[PDB]
């Protein structure tokens, strides 16, 4: 039963987690249940790209986003995250919310904005926080994920 406060901050550590594994398959990183969640997320994103790659490959194009400034990225996340929920919220859909802020940072890191992942994961976490928290704490929280596949 896990309280708001703990589900933003898996929910961060889980965007976290989710990034690094993309930034490292796509060649630019440079630099218990939980880790089961981690691969399941992994796991449900990638089958999105592998389905839909014209919408989840590439997501910088799809959004026309130029300039990978604070507020371009920001707005272009925050944007996208109201229209992919606003119709409900399942599983699915918050894998493609994560899926869309990974998008975005490979793209903010091969363009020389490492920076913006910092501010990515943040808005994800409030996105969260101010959007989707009390459903999480409906499904039992994160480790409900493994119910996603077996």
């Amino acid at each position: 039963s896990p309280t708001d406060k703990e589900l933003v901050s898996q929910a961060k550590a889980l965007c976290r987690d989710y990034i690094n594994s993309r930034l490292i398959r796509a060649g630019v990183s440079w630099s218990g249940k939980l880790a089961e969640v981690s691969a399941i997320l992994l796991r449900l994103g990638d089958e999105l790209e592998y389905i839909r790659p014209n919408v989840y490959r590439n997501i910088a194009r799809q959004l026309n986003i130029s300039l990978h400034s604070e507020t371009v990225v920001t707005d272009a996340f925050l944007a996208v995250a109201a229209q992919i929920f606003t119709a409900g919220i399942t599983w699915g859909k918050v894998v493609s919310l994560y899926a869309v802020a990974a998008g975005l940072a490979v793209d903010c890191v091969r363009h020389a904005q490492p920076a913006m992942v910092h501010t990515i994961v943040d808005c994800l976490g409030e996105f969260v926080r101010k959007t989707l928290v009390t459903w999480l704490k409906r499904r039992g929280g994160w480790a409900d994920i493994t119910k996603c596949v077996v």
